[PDB]
């Protein structure tokens, strides 16, 4: 498990930001989705 982030969780233009223990995408303005879906 090294970089869960490889090219952004979220299946949009939207943005990374994750570490060592943690991950969290940045959707869009009223996007639902765990990884910009919806
Ligand atoms: C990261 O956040 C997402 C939501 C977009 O605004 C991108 O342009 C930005 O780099």
């Amino acid at each position: 498990d090294v970089n869960e982030c490889i090219s952004n969780p979220c299946q949009n233009d939207a943005t990374c930001l994750d570490q060592i223990g943690e991950f969290q995408c940045i959707c869009m303005p009223g996007y639902e989705g765990v990884y910009c879906e919806i």
